[PDB]
């Protein structure tokens, strides 16, 4: 339907804001890129699934988002990566994993405030049919 396409345009717009929003916050660059593999070559072994926001950009552009859940999970998949990586009780695992909580709790703090759920809920319906 074009006016499915119309829905579609529009999730990529506001998931484009959403992730704009997070890119540009100080605590979060260090998950606006893939990690330096020469710095951390481990990290490939470590992490199967590997997730940043810049990634996520290039996935809305794909057009692989249909809905803010499945965006969701890449957001959850940025976190729950920091956490498992950096688990341990040093200063700079912790920095990184609060840092990683907070991007998670405000990708969802602003979904939750901006996000229409009858939008999402349209959304939903339509990548069902599919
Ligand atoms: C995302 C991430 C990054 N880092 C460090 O910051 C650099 C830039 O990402 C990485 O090469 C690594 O040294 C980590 O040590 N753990 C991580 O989970």
């Amino acid at each position: 339907s074009m006016q499915e396409e119309d829905t579609f345009r529009e999730l990529r717009i506001f998931l484009r804001n959403v992730t704009h929003r997070l890119a540009i916050d100080k605590r979060f660059r260090v998950f606006t890129k893939p990690v330096d593999p020469d710095e951390v070559p481990d990290y490939v072994t470590v992490i199967k699934q590997p997730m940043d926001l810049s990634s996520v950009i290039s996935k809305i552009d794909l057009h692989k988002y249909l809905t803010v859940k499945d965006y969701l999970r890449d957001i959850d998949l940025i976190c729950s990566n920091a956490l498992e990586y950096n688990p341990d009780r040093d200063p700079g695992d912790r920095l990184i994993r609060h840092r990683a909580c907070a991007l998670r709790d405000t990708a969802y703090a602003i979904i939750k405030e901006e996000l229409d759920e009858d939008f999402e809920q349209l959304c939903e319906e339509i990548q069902e049919s599919r």
